[PDB]
Formats: structure tokens, C-alpha cells, sequence
């Protein structure tokens, strides 16, 4: 259910990320059109989300605050619409149809859905619904955002004042730090009302954090390169977060005998340094009937090996999870391969007083982008099969239905874990996803401005980690604490020739700081950053800072090293990412 929000959601997302940045005015005008139709075509859309986070929170919005959110939605529709077919006009024609009469049409059509946005959002924000607005409330902020930006564009052109552009910007910038911190404030007070001991608990726990990292957290990572005047050009950049579908089970109630929240929660992977899905080894174990013609087989534990991001090649083996195989063992290989899709089967077994169920086969689709070729590998049990119960794509929908899945999809498997039910009763698998924008290669872009996510380092040092993310920044981040390096990560140049660059880092800082830039094993850039939060402050929006190195560079080699100093005893030093600018 609610894999029609969930596709809405992802498609934006995907769509957005190729209109981030300073945008081309045909690909702007493009992504409206379908923007208008997937998010602003009628009320379904809005009713559906504030349906959507009701049965996740089993809760339900006060029909008077839920009759006044849709009211304000249906005006704000029109308001966009006028402007989209008004913008789509002023593109289409020529500089020469440009009269004076005409930008003041477009101006105030603009104007009119700027300003209806700043009086309806709170009708999205009423005391005590927070929670349960938030997905209407993310994309209605989007669509704020994403409009104001248009006024640095176009604003010149349609005839407005430098102070108008101005005010638009202020605007602009006071909308996205509060928009973000709205956002992270509310999902995190969901999840914690959410949390408890049971199994059950943890799959609608887990539930949330995926539907709510889909259309809302994915969402406001993007907020801060709709700043057109900091991103003149075209940003390539990536959402590098975990997603962990619904457990795999064979029944729907598990009288008690589900792992218990915290041996779920507990054991999932802790913030680690991006990796790809590498081996699987399926253990198998037999399940007797009580008549002996109603066994079957089933997955019963398994071991996953990943390799680590690009400039690394050896092989991290995960310990064993589940049980021993009383079976001969499966393995199945990805070297290469995109794993897009996962489609199980389970089976159960009824005794006079137990039911005993589990995974019988597993089918993955896979796609190799280097020989153009999509093709299957699978787990069969070999006993009893039984009929597909699990398609990761009812969770993981893919960005688009018009193409075919294996270019299409949004998400790719990274890891599997097998989880013991209570009281020796069975196994049930658990799988982790990553999103499709991830760059294998961490290539720098010779034409746009480059975002690179410090987790996609291969090489961690002097003691600094991968820790959990803000929330707003699309993964995790790198803390260090001590004075020394940091990170290393390899760098993929897309041109031969001795192209320049300039480099921009997005930190946080209990002290003013030193940061320095070496590439295989050289210095190159060495600058002074300022101190951005006190010891003990939280993470929020205005706690990062975006700041550019002075000189320029060429990438003289692939090895990007970056080395902090100028930190005391009790200091910490947050890196997210780090930007390259092509530069003449």
C-alpha cells in the first residue's frame, strides 16, 4: 500500500537531481511540466500524503485542520500553474517579444504564488499535527524554495528592481534553514514515538524512517542548491543514506516469537564509509512437516561480503548471521553487477501446536552498466518452494515507469542480514539499499561543480570516524578529534587536459581550523576556516558552513588527501562534503 506517495516522492527526488544547481531554461521549463503533473495536478495528491503519515503514526488529523490544508493547496495549485504556462511563454519567445507590459504580467503572476506560500505554510505546521502534515509541509516548502530561486534567474530580465531580487533572496535563505530544521525536528519526534519492544514495533518504526527518508528527508538535502547565486552552474551530486526494506516473513503474526526491537536495532550497520554489495553466501536448513509430505527448506543464515569505494580493492567479510547450514551451502557473486531488484518466496509448515515459516527462494535482478546487460542470479532452497510473498519494488519504486526497470530503478542492494526469531522458531532476513545517484567512480565534472561526500573516502585516519548524519545533508558525516589527517579519497578527473579547479568544504567547527589539501601525498592547498558551533551545541542547519579554498588547482593525480589542525583537547570537526569548481 501507499506505493503511489512513495513513487511521487522518489520521482522528484530523481528529477530534481538533474535540475539542482543553475539550470538550463529548457530543462527548467521540463521538469515544471512534470512537476505539475506529479505533485500539482489535483487534491488526490495532498490527500494522499497526509493519508500516508495517519497510518504510519495511527493517528488522524483534526477534519477542520485537514478540510483548511486542502483549501489552501487547491489555491496555491492555480497560482503555480498560472506561473509555470506564463514562464513557459517567456522562454518560448524570442528577446523581442519582451515588452514592457509582459514582464509585469509575469511579475506579478510570480509575486502572487511567492507570497501565497508564506501565508498557507503554517496551515501545514497547526499544534499537535505536525508529525502528521510533515510529507504535505516538505513538498509544499519545496515548491516555495524551488519558485523563489527563479527570481535570480529571471528577475533582471522580467524587470525588477535590484532591491525586489534582493528581498527575494533574504527571502530565500532565512525559508531554508527554518523549512530544513521544521523537518528534522518533526521526523525525529516521530520516530521516537515510535519506538518500543516488540518485533512489531521495530517494522513500524522502520517503516517510517524509510517513507519519511523517501519524501522528506531526500527532499530537503537538496534545499541548499536552489541558491543559484553560490551554485552558478550545474551541480553533480549524490544521496549516499541507507534505506532497510520490510523484513522477509512467511506469516503476518508472529504470536510473540519475532526478534525483539532491540535485537533488530542494535545489530544493523553502524555509520560506516560507503561500500558496495560484493557476496552473498545463503545457508540453508531444513524444516520438517508433521506429516513429513509438508517440509520444506529455507534460508536459514548467511555471510556478506562488500568491497570498499573506488581506490580500495580489499574485501570486507561480514561476521556469520542466522544459523549454520545443515546444507550445501550457496554463493552468489556481484562483481560488477547492479542489484535493482529482490523477489522472494516463503513457505510455512502448521503443527498441532507451532507454525513454523521461511524464505524458501530469492530471485535478484541485476544489471552490469559496463556490457550494457540486465540478467537474474537466484537462491532456491531446492525443497518446497512456495509462492512469492516479497517485492522490494512495492517499497522501492523505481524514478520512472517509462522506461525499463533496469534503467529506471531508484535503489541498489548493499546488504543482508539474517535475524534469529525467539525460541528457535526461524529466520528472518533483512536488506539494506542504497540510492542510484551514487558514483562508483567519484568523478569530477570538467563542466559543473562537483559535490563529494566525505563517506566515500576509502581511508579513514588519526583516529577519525564515520558518524551518524544531521539528517539534512543526504548521509553520513566525518568527525575528527584529533590534529593530523583525516580522510583519503580517490578522485576519477572526466578530462586529459590541465583543467583548474577550486575547492569548497562544508564543515563544522568547534575552533577556528586549518585545513589542507595534498594529492598523492603532496600539499597543495592549505587555508584558515572559522569556528562554526560551541563544544556541546547540536547539529543543526546553521551549524555547517560553506567555505572556498583560495588558489586554484589542476588534478595532477588521484589520491585526495584532506589533514586538519588547530584543534585543542575537547575540539570536534565535522566534514560533510567537499566541492570542486571548474575554473579558466
Amino acid at each position: 500500500t501507499t506505493k503511489d506517495v512513495i513513487q511521487k516522492g522518489i520521482s522528484v527526488v530523481g528529477d530534481l537531481l538533474g535540475v539542482v544547481g543553475f539550470p538550463f531554461g529548457g530543462a527548467l521549463v521540463s521538469f515544471y511540466t512534470n512537476f505539475l503533473n506529479t505533485i500539482w495536478p489535483s487534491e488526490d495528491p495532498w490527500k494522499a500524503f497526509m493519508e500516508q503519515v495517519e497510518a504510519l503514526m495511527d493517528q488522524k488529523i483534526a477534519d477542520y485542520a485537514k478540510n483548511k490544508a486542502l483549501a489552501e493547496l487547491q489555491g496555491l495549485q492555480n497560482n503555480v500553474e498560472d506561473y509555470v504556462s506564463a514562464l513557459s511563454s517567456w522562454q518560448k519567445n524570442p528577446v523581442s517579444s519582451r515588452n514592457p507590459h509582459s514582464q509585469g504580467r509575469i511579475r506579478e503572476l510570480f509575486s502572487q504564488a511567492e507570497s501565497h506560500f508564506r501565508n498557507s505554510m503554517p496551515s501545514f505546521a497547526i499544534s499537535g499535527y505536525e508529525v502528521l502534515f510533515l510529507t504535505t509541509y516538505a513538498q509544499a516548502a519545496n515548491t516555495h524554495l524551488f519558485l523563489l530561486k527563479d527570481a535570480q534567474i529571471y528577475g533582471e530580465e522580467w524587470g525588477y528592481e535590484k532591491e525586489d531580487i534582493a528581498e527575494f533572496y533574504k527571502r530565500q535563505l532565512k525559508l531554508t534553514q527554518e523549512y530544513t530544521d521544521h523537518c528534522v525536528k518533526w521526523y525525529n519526534v516521530g520516530l521516537d514515538k515510535l519506538r518500543g519492544s516488540s518485533y512489531e514495533s521495530w517494522v513500524n518504526f522502520n517503516r517510517y524512517r524509510r517513507e519519511m527518508t523517501l519524501t522528506v528527508l531526500d527532499l530537503i538535502a537538496l534545499f541548499p542548491l536552489y541558491d543559484v547565486r553560490l551554485y552558478p552552474k550545474e551541480v553533480k551530486t549524490e544521496l549516499t543514506r541507507d534505506v532497510l526494506t520490510d523484513p522477509i516473513v512467511g506469516v503476518n503474526n508472529l504470536r510473540g516469537y519475532g526478534t525483539t526491537f532491540s535485537n533488530i536495532e542494535n545489530y544493523i550497520r553502524k555509520p560506516h564509509l560507503f561500500d558496495y554489495l560484493h557476496r552473498i553466501q545463503f545457508h540453508t536448513r531444513f524444516q520438517p512437516g508433521y506429516y513429513g509430505n509438508d517440509s520444506f527448506n529455507y534460508w536459514s543464515g548467511n555471510y556478506v561480503s562488500t568491497r570498499p569505494s573506488i581506490g580500495s580493492n580489499d574485501i570486507i567479510t561480514s561476521p556469520f548471521y542466522g544459523n549454520k547450514s545443515s546444507e550445501p551451502v550457496q554463493n552468489l557473486e556481484f562483481n560488477g553487477e547492479k542489484v535493482y531488484r529482490a523477489v522472494a518466496n516463503t513457505n510455512l509448515a502448521v503443527w498441532p501446536s507451532a507454525v513454523y515459516s521461511g524464505v524458501t527462494k530469492v530471485e535478484f535482478s541485476q544489471y552490469n552498466d559496463q556490457t550494457d546487460e540486465a540478467s537474474t542470479q537466484t537462491y532456491d532452497s531446492k525443497r518446497n518452494v512456495g509462492a512469492v510473498s516479497w517485492d522490494s519494488i512495492d517499497q522501492l519504486p523505481p524514478e520512472t515507469t517509462d522506461e525499463p526497470l533496469e534503467k529506471g530503478y531508484s535503489h541498489q542492494l548493499n546488504y543482508v542480514m539474517c535475524f534469529l526469531m525467539q525460541g528457535s522458531r526461524g529466520t528472518i532476513p533483512v536488506l539494506t539499499w542504497t540510492h542510484k545517484s551514487v558514483d562508483f567512480f567519484n568523478m569530477i565534472d570538467s563542466k559543473k561543480i562537483t559535490q563529494l561526500p566525505l563517506v566515500k573516502a576509502y581511508k579513514l585516519q588519526s583516529g577519525a570516524s564515520v558518524v551518524a548524519g544531521p539528517r539534512f545533508t543526504g548521509g553520513d558525516i566525518i568527525q575528527c578529534t584529533e590534529n593530523g589527517s583525516a580522510a583519503t579519497i580517490y578522485v576519477t578527473p572526466d578530462v586529459s587536459y590541465s583543467q583548474k579547479y577550486r575547492a569548497r568544504i562544508h564543515y563544522a567547527s568547534t575552533s577556528q581550523i586549518t585545513f589542507t589539501l595534498s594529492l598523492d601525498g603532496a600539499p597543495f592547498n592549505q587555508y584558515y576556516f572559522d569556528k562554526t558551533i560551541n563544544k556541546g551545541d547540536t547539529l543543526t542547519y546553521n551549524s555547517f558552513n560553506l567555505a572556498s579554498f583560495s588558489t586554484p588547482f589542476e588534478l595532477s593525480g588521484n589520491n585526495l588527501q584532506i589533514g586538519v589542525t588547530g584543534l585543542s583537547a575537547g575540539d570536534k570537526v565535522y566534514i560533510d562534503k567537499i566541492e570542486f569548481i571548474p575554473v579558466n
